[PDB]
């Protein structure tokens, strides 16, 4: 029965406004000459049954100041508003929703009125909408191709925690300013008019109402600095912010890993754009067979195993993790005050990048796609690792280094420098059984389990050629495959490796990174990494030795003269009782005694933190002046020349391999340790 | 064309198995002859045509060890799963869902089965169901009577944050254990129905699958515990662990309400049952007429007007808060050493009670109900109350307090003891004009302009009384009111009060709290509060004294025997160069020097931290040997004397009063503070 507006020759009412579907229809307010055209322009896709279209302002030459009646009588005769009253439906309405445009000070108005007069109706669930224009958007690329958008952060921080992991993701440069605004305005009216059909349907309920180039180089720049790694550490600075927030953190005991996510956020002002920080922390401990060769967090709890590639991990709350006993033997901390730490907003972050004593990126490997630039570094023998280090400090030929992942025992082969082909391996056991016991590094199981299902209960187009299988996959792979005797000879006539697909490449002809002075590069070989990274180790050993026997000297003058302080005042040379301060002070000073200040570094001379104190003398305990404790303060100087001695009689390789020992200690623990707890 | 499965007796196929619309219906698995009874009792509510039942076990005399193939063909055969296949879809099988009743390791091996035979089918979204009893159940009260359940912890946390402060509730006694389970089994049954029926339907969706009456006493116990205020302090635990929590923080600045509550939270075991963090929190710092008379946290943000009575709060992260400056003066820091800390899992949380120094149960008042016990407890004028603890203090009679609101204006009349009227205001400002400019303190504006709303243009069964309304509320309330000469006239014999319902009343006749002890009690009278209050106060301030006056004199020894030891040596009485130190230990208990343990509390004579150490002595540093710090060393001595014997001038009542006038000051200031604010 249709109830027709016939006072408001610019409402393009919609059909089915005023009729007992008119719950289900939507007024769209204007407000300015573009707001009106990007109205029609979204009704162009949802069409004029379910929406109306009404310019409620046209321009507005007047400045805006911090509604008109005419306004408010429009509103109520097209949307039937009555009278003063507390609505709690809007079935006597002749619209179900009202959606206000502005090109934003009109949108208060309208709502004023409407809570003023009519109490209950913006408390109503879908009623009141607004086009809003997304902040965040992201680009899918495993599971499917779609740019999902989120129209306020807090939606993207979410499906970043619980969902990010199940797509591979990346954002994508949008500003939504300008041309692309008509779009956004039909993509808006499309979600909304999908949303509005499931709503009235069901009547569970999500709600609506709840350039300069420079910038597009600016977001390459950072997407590159997220997705390839630093050659000297192997990190993506999302990895580097997590191990130095355990670093920093002083971890005895585990924490979960959506605990200590939190932490790692706050003390490294992590950014947004990068991907999950539980998922950072995950990958950083997963210990199966084709993850890391050197976990340097450990995966207490399901941490992903081999059969999905780690990709049925629990979640960040049920899972614990604790730095790896070997990560600070691999990360020396004698290094640390080598380091220069990032400063963002007045605080003080991670390293620009860490220095291992091996090449941690050549160890585990690195993997990233960035724009423009992409990486890829399969995992190499440590062990091999550290033999051309040697190699090196030696002035030696470096030798050849090929792929090698912890726990596998397939095979690699060198087809030609740069492209290898790794194999699983597949036994004859009985005629027409075959066993297989390994697969090639990177291929998953289900991967496996799936061809073998397929082959054996044949898909539409392709028919069985397999007879029958068999999982027995203890910790270890093997799959029990029988096939019949025709099979078994076109198996042989294909291949056993290739026909059950136990072969895949390795290819080195991708390994991308940013070089020690922060710009990409790319590696043409293995030892040319290596070789990169060690010039920049051996200078920082010679950098760790004189930071080290600088302090140690400053050390040995604070002992020195504090014996001399307290050896002058017990054989009576040298007297402190009731002599003023400034007195002290100055036969202090007149007897050569040096000032110290926070650091521990001498100033000599006359003239704070510049220049320092005699804190070090005057605020030693009176238990100085005791025996005991004097001959341990003898002791202690003693002991403090002998270990600057001790340090000075070694070159800066010399400490290099000894952290090299330690390493090598550590790490034979660590895989054993590794083979103990998975077998 | 309804596939039939014709060699399984015990099935009891659902009519749409195995048809077109077998995606729909879903096949109940249950072991046990228990299980059996509840599949059926649930499939009697929704019926055989979507819903399968068969028996895959009966009853197992054997034992249970950490799947027979009859069963896995009996599955398979029902389900209509062919062979082994990668499943995508449920669409080619006779039903659509699969639900196991167990009564728990079966449930494993079938899904074992499952995944290694049929992959996708586990991750198809709703395919798997299974039968969950909840954890926890809710009283929702006011919005209307309804128990929700939660069947785990997770989701009865985000409701309790995102959900609590709309319904007023409480948790109800649940144990979901023996017979309640049949009707438990129903419910699960009927939620799952509705959840099928739109889930089919959009083909947006939750999943189901991602006593010793003592402990009924038990409860009753914690409820009143966590409903009913102390009378010392006016608080419930949850309130004082909020307070202990902005204590324990020390904090100088501002905090989100959604930072604030989590540090609370764990430092102190804040239970869950306890109403929603944030929400005390900003209950606690609400500053409308009508909330606290004295709000011991701010509200640095839209904590709630009086519209709506602080309902339309914004959400917990956009609002911040801090510590009232007045805070500290009515809780004194000096009594935190006197209360006693509540011992929880090796931790030390808020005290059983805290002791401000006058009633804040009084000045604020209380509300809360129950189980067996509710309280209501109007605010009353802290000016009068202060001037009542002088009368108590000077052995003068009490005078009568009634109640009173922090920037309210109307009237408030005893009718009788313990009962009282409160007024708002409405005065005619011309010929049927009458303008409200007050109204009852707890009233919100919310319910008289819907009142006004009403009266103005009718509803069904009630006429139009009122002509035109107006409201011009800037920050103080303002209705204009214009009526008939006809309905002015029935206004004058109604009542203008009555009315425009401008009267409400106070009743003192259920003052319920905690008192000193514990134990439950119901006052008569508010001076009956006060005295409780005022006798526990009163010994505590001598506590107070005891225990400052006790320390002092401790730091009177330690400054002398200080003052002894520097004199001694400075005049070469004592020597401690080169002297050992056992030499040195037994020279100073000869000469009658007592130790000092870390609390300062003094040992003399000869015997760790029972006894103390001469590190007060010897732990000096040597500065304190010269002029100037030994002169200091005297005024220390000397100031610290000074300080003990004005202490000891002073009375019990003298350092009360001393906190009262204290609190005069602050308070004067607290309400110029708060009426600029608001004004």
């Amino acid at each position: 029965r249709k109830s027709r507006i016939t006072n408001y020759p610019k409402l393009e009412d919609a059909n089915k406004a005023g009729t007992k579907e008119g719950y289900k229809c939507t007024l769209v307010l204007t407000e300015g000459d573009s707001a009106l055209s990007l109205a029609v322009a979204g009704l162009a896709v949802v069409g004029r049954d379910y929406y109306g279209c009404y310019p409620l302002r046209g321009k507005m030459l007047n400045v805006r100041e911090a509604l008109k009646n005419a306004e408010i009588q429009a509103i109520k005769k097209i949307m039937g508003l009555q009278h003063r009253k507390k609505y709690e439906d809007t079935k006597s309405l002749r619209y179900g929703h009202l959606m206000i445009m502005t090109d934003s000070h009109i949108k208060g108005l309208i709502i004023n009125f409407l809570e003023s007069s009519f109490l209950g109706l913006l408390d109503i669930q879908g009623f009141l909408l607004e086009f809003i224009t997304p902040i965040i958007k992201v680009s899918i690329t495993k599971p499917t191709k779609n740019t999902i958008a989120f129209y306020n952060m807090p939606d993207y921080e979410k499906w970043r925690e619980e969902e990010s992991h199940k797509f591979t993701w990346k954002q994508k440069y949008y500003k939504g300013l300008g041309t692309s605004l008509a779009q956004e305005v039909r993509e808006y009216f499309s979600n909304l008019d999908r949303h509005l059909k499931i709503f009235h349907s069901l009547q569970w309920l999500r709600q609506y109402e709840p350039f300069i180039n420079k910038e597009l180089i600016l977001f390459s720049l950072a997407d590159n600095i997220r997705s390839i790694p630093n050659v000297l550490d192997g990190f993506k600075p999302g990895q580097r912010k997590v191990l130095y927030g355990c670093f920093k953190k002083n971890l005895k005991s585990e924490l979960k890993v959506a605990q200590l996510a939190p932490y790692v956020s706050e003390c490294t002002a992590y950014h947004h754009g990068e991907q999950s920080l539980a998922q950072t922390i995950i990958g950083l401990a997963q210990n199966f067979v084709g993850s890391n060769n050197i976990y340097l967090l450990l995966p207490n709890g399901a941490f992903g195993t081999r059969a999905t590639g780690g990709k049925d991990a629990a979640a960040a709350r049920y899972i614990y993790t604790e730095l790896n006993k070997l990560t600070r033997k691999i990360f020396h901390p004698a290094d640390d005050p080598l380091y220069k730490y990032i400063q963002e907003d007045e605080k003080t972050v991670e390293p620009e990048w860490y220095l291992p004593i091996l090449p941690m990126i050549l160890v585990n490997g690195a993997e990233g796609i960035g724009t423009g630039w992409s990486t890829y570094i399969p995992p190499f023998n440590p062990l091999e690792i550290i033999k051309n280090i040697r190699h090196l400090m030696n002035d030696e030929e470096l030798e050849q280094m090929h792929p090698w992942f912890r726990g596998w025992t397939g095979t690699i082969e060198e087809i030609e420098p740069l492209r290898y082909r790794m194999y699983g391996r597949i036994e004859q056991i009985g005629d027409n059984v075959l066993e297989i016991t390994e697969l090639p590094a990177r291929t998953w199981t289900s991967t496996i389990k799936e061809y073998l299902l397929l082959g054996l209960s044949g898909n539409d187009k392709i028919k069985p050629w397999i007879k029958d299988m068999e999982e027995q996959h203890d910790d270890n792979i093997k799959f029990i495959i029988t096939l019949s005797p025709e099979e078994m000879a076109k198996t042989r006539k294909i291949g056993f490796y290739e026909r059950f697909k136990l072969i895949s490449p390795i290819s080195l002809m991708n390994m991308v990174a940013f070089d020690p002075h922060g710009k990409i590069k790319k590696y043409n070989s293995v030892n040319e990494i290596l070789s990169e990274f060690y010039y920049v180790r051996l200078e920082y050993y010679q950098k760790r030795k004189d930071h080290m026997s600088e302090r140690l000297q400053w050390e040995v003058e604070k002992y020195s003269f504090q014996v001399k302080f307290i050896k002058m005042i017990i054989e009576k040379e040298l007297t402190v009782t009731n002599k003023p301060r400034n007195a002290i002070i100055q036969e202090l000073e007149n007897l050569g005694f040096p000032r110290f200040n926070k650091e521990g570094k001498p100033y000599y001379g006359s003239p704070e933190e510049l220049y320092g104190t005699y804190e070090y003398l005057l605020g030693m305990r009176i238990w100085s002046l005791t025996k005991e404790r004097y001959q341990k303060l003898l002791k202690q100087k003693q002991e403090k020349e002998t270990e600057l001695e001790n340090l000075l009689k070694l070159s800066a390789k010399d400490i290099w391999n000894t952290d090299l020992k330690a390493f090598e200690v550590g790490y034979q623990e660590f895989l054993q340790r590794d083979a103990e707890a998975r077998g």
